[PDB]
DNA sequence: GCATGCATGCGCATGCATGCATGCATGCTGCATGCATGCATGCGCATGCATGC
């Protein structure tokens, strides 16, 4: 088991190996898999002499029209990674993100009920339209970006809980499709705080190239006429698990 | 006229209908617990209207 390990951490051309191992099934947007990689690593937490706290998660917007491709990242991810949830907009409610209390029958005490957020502590959360959202959602979203705590106060429990998790979302335009001529404000419908912590915002757009097209039909037809013999990937699944666990836990 | 035995009251001893308090235990009952139930509340979200531009 180590045998592989070691191998992989020498050849020098792992990088690109890896980034073309990510999401076999979408083709090409090699820029959206670097930054879905860059997200399962992740960076450094580091603290101050005053309390200040350096966060070290990055946040991931993909930004595109309902023609885009756009939801194929986001179902790869939630059944890649360890520990992920995937969400909607207008099927979700604010307690199914953050927490819920119940009382137990036994009698004495109460308990807590983990919400999407929680489920995904120390892993990657997945929101499919961003942009359905309410402002009383967006709120504590906001304060699990910039704190890592949820805060509870109803019937009387208060309690402070850890949200340590990174944010996988994907947005449609304002208006359906995007307009080049306005600046990336004008086009989405995200409150300015939220707007301001996102580190890396990904707009895919549509070219009409004959030779491009040729490739994409290809795939898409191969695809179908031979089920999964269409992918041969550089690495597999159960390879890059391993991997992924043993970079986290470097300190650069 | 004298001697005798019976019936009449004294002079002991014992039992007996009334009557009332006390300590123990019975028997109920008012109190504290747990719980089902259904109406109201305090709330965040989606729609339709009014006011500009």
């Amino acid at each position: 088991e180590i045998n592989e390990l070691k191998e992989m951490v020498k050849d020098e051309h792992i990088y690109d190996k890896l980034v073309r191992s990510i999401a076999p099934a979408v083709f090409g947007h090699e820029a959206v898999k670097k930054g879905i990689l860059l997200q399962m690593l992740g960076g450094v937490h580091k603290s101050t002499v005053e309390g200040i706290k350096l966060r070290g998660d990055i946040n991931i917007c993909v930004v595109g029209d309902p023609s885009t491709s756009k939801s194929q990242f986001l179902k790869y991810v939630v059944g890649f990674a360890p520990r992920s949830v995937y969400t909607s907009g207008k099927a979700s409610s604010a307690a199914g993100l953050t927490a819920a209390v119940v009382r137990d029958e036994e009698g004495g005490d109460y308990t807590i009920e983990a919400g999407a957020l929680m489920l995904a502590d120390n892993g990657i959360c997945c929101i499919d339209e961003f942009d359905k959202m309410d402002i009383s959602d967006q709120v504590a979203i906001h304060e699990a970006m910039e704190q890592q705590t949820i805060s509870i106060a109803k019937a009387g429990i208060h309690a402070t809980l850890n949200a340590r998790t990174s944010i996988l979302a994907a947005a449609n335009p304002v208006g359906g499709r995007y307009n080049r001529k306005l600046s990336l404000r004008g086009n989405l419908n995200m409150t300015a705080p939220i707007m301001s912590r996102f580190d890396l915002f990904f707009v895919i757009l549509d070219d009409c190239n004959e030779k491009i097209d040729t490739e994409l039909a290809s795939h898409i037809v191969d695809l179908h006429m031979k089920r999964d013999e269409a992918i041969e990937p550089p690495f597999s699944a159960e390879q890059l698990r391993r991997y992924i666990k043993y970079a986290r836990t470097f300190k650069p």
